[PDB]
């Protein structure tokens, strides 16, 4: 493997650009200095695998004074697209993030864990023939939320300390409540009011000692109502959110629901079925 340059900063670690070398591939690579939680993360990969919309690891080991892990090469991250896209998707392009995105975390709950950390960064789109898809990346934050065995829901938390990126997270998190599948989904939810309306009202908010900045962040995500962060646009989209905070700390989420709130809305508004997200038609 040929190392490249930095084209990023996981939950932990640096991603690289970089060459199998005798295939001639282009991969990622993520190191992490020789607390260690990249094999973790790998472990959990390798439990995803054979998902759709799951990276591949090619290689895993150490190279000197670093734990390496090879990954698949992907495309432009959602935040990436959004800004490629003036920072604003069409309704239509929404809807079909949506869809593939409720699955994709539908999954990686079918599988025992939570990912916890939902936000445009972590999900890329893919190449060659599955640049449609939308991949899910960086499981450094997930956790098993369920005993593999007996399916045994992890207890009931509080004072918790957040995990995850402020703007993307639950009501609940903020409040120190231990994260579980509602969680992520809500998270999603205010991902996709996010490219409906190009940011959110508890973006941009000033505080000194970068913790009071969470308590901002908290106070007014608690102050904005759904109907608000939400009037002009869909109605689906209100109702997605209720349905996540509604959900009870261990209910099993209904995904089939959420998706089908979206696709009735994608049916209704009369747009076609050929997959043409928003970046698939610049020149
Ligand atoms: C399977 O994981 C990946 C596969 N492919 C790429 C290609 O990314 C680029 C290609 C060309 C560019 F010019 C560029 F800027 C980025 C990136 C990743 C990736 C993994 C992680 C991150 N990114 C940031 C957050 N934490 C992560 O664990």
């Amino acid at each position: 493997y040929r190392l490249g340059r930095k084209i990023g900063s996981g939950s932990f670690g640096d991603i690289y650009l970089g060459t199998d070398i005798a295939a001639g591939e282009e991969v990622a690579i993520k190191l992490e200095c020789v607390h260690p939680q990249l094999h973790i993360e790998s472990k959990i990969y390798k439990m995803m695998q054979g998902g759709v919309g799951i990276p591949t690891i090619r290689w895993c080991g150490a190279e000197g004074d670093y734990n390496v892990m090879v990954m698949e090469l992907l495309g432009p991250s959602l935040e990436d697209l959004f800004n490629f896209c003036s920072r604003k998707f069409s309704l239509k392009t929404v809807l079909l993030l949506a869809d593939q995105m409720i699955s994709r975390i539908e999954y990686i709950h079918s599988k025992n864990f939570i990912h916890r950390d939902v936000k445009p960064d972590n999900f890329l789109m893919g190449l060659g023939k599955k640049g449609n898809l939308v991949y899910i990346i960086d499981f450094g934050l997930a956790k098993k939320y369920r005993d593999a065995r007996t399916h045994q829901h992890i207890p009931y938390r509080e004072n918790k300390n957040l995990t995850g990126t402020a703007r993307y997270a639950s009501i609940n998190t903020h409040l120190g409540i231990e994260q579980s599948r509602r969680d992520d989904l809500e998270s999603l939810g205010y991902v996709l009011m996010y490219f409906n309306l190009g940011s959110l009202p508890w973006q941009g908010l000033k505080a000194a000692t970068k913790r009071q900045k969470y308590e901002r962040i908290s106070e007014k995500k608690m102050s904005t109502p759904i109907e608000v962060l939400c009037k002009g646009y869909p109605s689906e989209f209100a109702t997605y959110l209720n349905f996540c905070r509604s959900l009870r700390f261990d209910d099993k989420p209904d995904y089939s629901y959420l998706r089908q709130l979206f696709r009735n809305l994608f049916h209704r508004q009369g747009f076609s079925y050929d997959y043409v997200f928003d970046w698939n038609m610049l020149k």
